[PDB]
């Protein structure tokens, strides 16, 4: 066959991938990728013929068959640039006809750094016009690993990366007995790519998505003069959605450091690139009709060869262990059947051996939670996080990477929305790049699949939303015990102040009650012997006894505490912070009881003695809500009954995996926290419930030099904690639902 009036069809092959697949045919260059007197046109060049050898054209006739080159009715007919003109509004997507919706243009950029913005309108004019006239935001928080194939995905599906699979840029997938590469065919296999990309949603539900992906081989303009081609089709061909990948400015980073002078020259050829797209739009009339999301997959650290741990320092039988190296570490047995490897041993030769060392082995259970990085068959259980700016290798060119913790300041990276949909001049707080997938499925129309982004969580980034979010409905309703049992009954061995925000939803059934007291307010599960939530208010200024209300069955004893040789308890509310001493027994009531680990009351007393104080002098007052959280199979979801592995020796009280607390203050803090009128202010976290300290290498000294760190690496936003436990917060405040959702995503890092 021949390519002959097909280039860039929608479906011997002619359209964007055939390079790929090795399958375009032998005249493919030859018409497809015409490269001829270059992409602009030049004085010279007005009012020529067309001839075919072209690489764009400068004749009257090349507006109606689409393919002028971009600055064409600039230098040809007076017309201005895109970027020379005036901030406009678009109060409504300014279309042509039989245009049903305002098309969509995704422009990834891979390793844009959001600090690159500082840089500006000098660097990139284009892009900080899309930003000074749009909606964008001071950065966005990728996905971990900060790595390109996970995070593209994550745009793509909505997911985190367990859920959709792609969980790095190399795996093994043992029950595939096969290995996943970023150069390679391995990769081209679908079986490899679960939830439902943005391309799939669209196409089921009639929204026509074209031929989505180009080959990477084809070049830049190539690609952008193609896009403004497919967009003068007919209504029944044209798709509504397209999506351009610049691989700089990461190929350039790496080579140079982000902080790198070199770094000024790739960064303005991108910007080249974008002002084709607008002038390229406008002499289309599309320049106000189209929502062009500016976007990258992650940022990038300064990183040299001589930044690099090495296990064969650590480990005496090396040669027994696959690493997947970098700014991550992953572990697991080389070998078959080796009785030689032992994990265990493995993680404790890597643990605090050094005193300079530059990462921290964890079993993937015990990651940070807001990682979400654990419930997949292709994370190994050994995981190496490394420390920002260092490599690890296995065995003793480049100036930066990236892939770590995505917490991290230089692992940011930039959005800009602009459009008719996108609010106008607008700057919005940062967010995670997981709630994008819903964003962009409604400025098309869909309904988002199944995924991890909170649906309406962003909808003030947008002018109108075609969803309003509501409220999930309430599963199980509690009771009120009154007095019922007496002391006899025991074989042991508010409102205004407390629950400021209202109760907690129980999303799932079961039967429980809530309990009142001067100092706090809590719903206490029957089916897990303890509370589900405990909610108390520090103000600014500020032995374990039967409780009468519950059942002897529903309750728990202290005697399985004497039977379990490691288990100790702690208590939801903190006796320490009780306002009077007849006060205090009621911080004592078995049913405030939970069970810890001695290695764990070293931090949960630090927090409720030191920190719940410090803080409340802060903020001028905090409301608490503190649980246990039981995730035995690590999938971030609530357990059911069938799943814990755990109890207290001897007993049917269950043992968390993790302890929450939610901490509240009036974001307008001149306010105190029970008499707040305007937003809030929130922090969070989840807490490993181990029985060692060995996370922490400085256990060993007093807890202020240690505890206070622990925490914040495992801060984790209100609505994490809403996936482990299957509980609903905030449901009844002075504020509209949707700025609680975006309250409910915010995480705290502390950078
Ligand atoms: C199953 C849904 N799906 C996933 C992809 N997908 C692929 C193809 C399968 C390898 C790549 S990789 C790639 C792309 C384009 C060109 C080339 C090339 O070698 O020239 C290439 F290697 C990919 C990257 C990011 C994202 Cl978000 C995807 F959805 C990607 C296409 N569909
Ligand atoms: C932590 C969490 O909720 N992860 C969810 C996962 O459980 C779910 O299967 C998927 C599709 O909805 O989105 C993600
Ligand atoms: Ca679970
Ligand atoms: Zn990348
Ligand atoms: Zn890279």
């Amino acid at each position: 066959g021949s390519c002959k009036g097909r280039c860039f069809e929608l479906q011997c092959r002619c359209d964007n991938l055939c390079k790929s697949y090795t399958s375009c045919c032998h005249d493919f260059d030859e018409l497809c990728l015409k490269t001829a007197r270059g992409w602009e046109c030049t004085k010279d060049r007005c009012g020529e013929v067309r001839n075919e050898e072209n690489a764009c054209h400068c004749s009257e006739d090349c507006l109606a068959r689409g393919d002028c080159c971009t600055n064409y009715q600039v230098v040809c007919k007076g017309e201005s640039h895109w970027v020379d003109d005036d901030c406009e509004e678009i109060k409504a997507a300014e279309c042509p006809a039989g245009f049903v919706r305002p098309p969509l243009i995704i422009f990834s950029v891979d390793g844009f750094r959001a600090s690159y913005m500082k840089k500006g309108s000098k660097v990139m004019p284009n892009i900080e016009k899309l930003r000074s006239c749009g909606t964008h935001s001071p950065y966005m928080r990728p996905v971990y690993p900060t790595k390109t194939f996970p995070n593209l995905y994550t745009l793509a599906t909505g997911l985190y990366p367990e859920s959709h699979g792609i969980v790095g840029n190399s795996m093994y997938d043992p029950v595939f007995d096969a290995t996943f590469h970023l150069r390679g065919r391995e990769k081209f296999n679908h079986r490899w790519w679960g939830g439902q990309p943005l391309w799939i949603t669209a196409t089921k539900q009639g929204v026509k998505a074209g031929t989505f992906f180009w080959s990477v081989v084809i070049p830049h303009e190539r690609r952008i003069l193609t896009i403004l081609q497919w967009l003068t089709l007919p209504d029944h061909e044209r798709p509504s959605v397209y999506a351009f990948y610049s691989e700089q400015p990461d190929f350039s980073g790496h080579k140079y450091g982000p902080f790198g002078p070199e770094m000024t020259n790739p960064l303005r050829e991108i910007d080249k690139i974008v002002g084709q797209l607008m002038d390229g739009l406008k002499q289309l009339k599309l320049h106000r009709c189209v929502n062009v999301i500016f976007v990258g997959d992650h940022g990038m650290e300064d990183v040299t060869c001589d930044r690099t741990e090495f296990l064969s320092n650590y480990l005496t039988n090396v040669d027994d262990i696959t690493l997947v190296p970098g700014t991550l570490g992953r572990i697991r047995s080389k070998f078959s059947n080796n009785a030689k490897y032992d994990p265990k041993a493995i993680i404790a030769a890597l643990t605090c051996k050094k005193p300079d060392q530059h990462f921290k082995p964890y079993l993937k259970q015990h990651l940070p939670k807001r990682l979400h990085y654990a419930n997949n068959r292709r994370i190994e259980d050994i995981h190496l996080l490394v420390e920002r700016r260092w490599h690890v290798a296995r065995k003793p060119f480049f100036q930066g990477d990236h892939g770590f913790d995505n917490k991290v300041n230089s692992m940011q990276t930039v959005f800009v929305g602009y459009g008719s949909t996108f609010k106008y001049k607008t700057k919005v707080p940062p967010f995670e790049n997981i709630e994008l997938y819903n964003v962009m499925c409604d400025l098309l129309g869909l309904k988002p699949a199944p995924n991890n982004g909170t649906h309406g969580s962003l909808n003030h980034l947008l002018r109108t939303n075609t969803f309003r979010p509501t409220m999930p409905e309430e599963v199980t309703r509690p009771n009120y015990p009154g007095i019922m049992y007496l002391q006899s009954d025991f074989d042991l061995g508010t409102e205004e102040r407390h629950l400021l925000y209202g109760r907690p939803a129980v999303l799932y059934r079961t039967r429980y009650d809530i309990l009142y007291h001067t100092d706090f307010e809590s719903g206490y599960s029957e089916i897990f012997l303890m509370p589900l939530w405990t909610s108390y208010t520090v103000s600014k200024q500020a032995c374990v006894r039967p409780d009468v209300r519950v059942s002897p069955s529903f309750s728990q004893n202290c005697l399985a505490y004497k039977n379990d040789k490691q288990m100790s308890y702690g208590f939801l509310f903190p006796p320490y912070l009780s306002s009077s001493p007849e006060a205090k027994y009621d911080a004592f009531l078995v049913t405030n009881m939970v069970p810890m680990y001695p290695a764990f009351k070293r931090v949960w007393n630090y927090f409720q003695r030191v920190l719940v104080k410090k803080y409340a002098s802060e903020r001028n007052g905090v409301n608490v809500i503190s649980g246990p959280i039981f995730d035995y199979d690590y999938d971030g979801l609530h357990d059911t009954e069938d799943k814990i592995k755990q109890y207290v020796e001897g007993s049917s009280i269950p043992v968390p995996t993790h302890y929450y607390s939610i901490i509240t203050s009036c974001l307008d803090f001149t306010q105190p926290a029970d008499k707040c009128d305007g937003p809030l202010s929130v922090s969070s976290f989840i807490l490993p419930h181990r029985p060692d300290n060995e996370e922490s290498c400085n256990s060993s000294e007093d807890e202020s030099k240690w505890v206070e760190e622990l925490m914040k690496m495992h801060t984790a936003r209100v609505r994490d904690i809403e996936h482990l436990t299957s509980l609903d917060f905030f449901r009844k405040t002075s504020r509209s639902y949707p700025e609680i959702l975006t309250l409910k995503t915010y995480l705290h890092t502390y950078e």
